[PDB]
């Protein structure tokens, strides 16, 4: 890995949970769905 991301295009959202980044904010809020514990309701060890 070098200089791989030098830092071409600005995005206007930016995940403030992570500190990730879109175009839009349908993205964002799409993808912040992650950090608000996304996992099937199924506690058992087994
Ligand atoms: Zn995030």
């Amino acid at each position: 890995g070098s200089s791989g991301s030098s830092g071409s295009g600005e995005k206007p959202f930016k995940c403030e949970e992570c500190g990730k980044r879109f175009t839009q904010n349908s993205q964002l809020h799409s993808h912040q769905r992650v950090h608000t514990g996304e996992k099937p309701s199924g506690p058992s060890s087994g």
